[PDB]
């Protein structure tokens, strides 16, 4: 990781959280191509202090991401770790993330839209599988809007999956019950089930908050009965909008082994 000095960052508005981090709108001073200053908009993730103790798991989980370069994976410029702040810095993104969009913007969203950014997750999935590494939490809170729709000039929706954040193998099991059901049923069950076909059950997941106007699914449940919901091996219900029902259940399998290949659900993506 690039080491940043704290002197070529700003911090500026608090733009929300994340698991045991803040996250902030900033500007970072550089040096950039043929020696011309800039002054960049970044996107400031910082561990809380309370919780120094996850910093090798919160750098861990953005340097993965930045071991390979994908149009689809969010930059990484680098990190600051001066004095006491563990701080990742990321490109900012205007549009923000996919499940506040979605709410926001339910009412002008339709199925060619939601298709389209099903298929650009997907190919960033499979480029993962391929890689054989491992994502750990897919959800539209971890999915950016690089840019809106633009029919007037045919221009699809394009977004980029960001860093899972701490990973699941580490937080405290309440905090996994309450992301159930993201984090799939083996890996409540057992944290360190985490595997590819973890992905592939998040994946299911996060086209149901897609299709569902950035519905959380089973938000209605506390921890004991989303824990329940597993135990009695439930699917969520088809979102209303159900042309993507099918393959969301098909991911959501509780066999992992019988969770299909990201390239047979891009397949299935482009039958539609």
């Amino acid at each position: 990781f690039h080491k940043i000095r704290n002197e070529d960052l700003i911090f500026n508005e608090s733009l929300g959280q994340g698991t045991f981090t803040k996250i902030f709108k900033g500007v970072r001073r550089e040096v950039g191509d043929y020696g011309q200053l800039h002054e960049t908009e970044v996107l400031l993730k910082v561990l809380d202090k309370a919780h120094r103790n996850y910093s090798e798991s919160f750098f861990e989980a953005a340097s993965m991401m930045s071991k390979l370069s994908h149009k689809h994976l969010v930059l990484n410029y680098g990190v600051c770790v001066c004095g006491d702040e563990n701080i990742l810095v990321q490109e900012f993104v205007k549009f923000g993330s996919l499940d506040t969009y979605l709410k926001k913007n339910k009412n002008c969203i339709n199925i060619l839209w939601k298709l389209e950014v099903a298929k650009q997750l997907a190919a960033a999935m499979h480029f993962l599988e391929e890689n054989t590494l491992i994502h750990g939490n897919v959800c539209a809170k971890n999915i950016l809007l690089i840019r809106e729709e633009d029919r007037k000039t045919g221009n699809p929706p394009f977004i980029k999956l960001s860093d899972p954040g701490i990973s699941i193998t580490v937080l405290p099991k309440d905090i996994l019950q309450e992301r159930i059901p993201w984090v799939p049923p083996e890996c409540i069950e057992n944290p360190k089930n985490l595997n590819l076909a973890t992905d592939k059950w998040s994946f299911g997941t996060t086209l149901w908050e897609i299709c569902s106007g950035g519905d959380k699914p089973l938000s209605a449940l506390d921890s004991q009965r989303k824990l329940q919901f597993y135990e009695d091996r439930h699917q969520l219900p088809a979102p209303k909008a159900a042309e993507l029902a099918n393959l969301i259940n098909n991911c959501m399998d509780y066999e992992p082994d019988h969770r299909p290949s990201f390239r047979a659900i891009i397949r299935d993506l482009n039958s539609l």
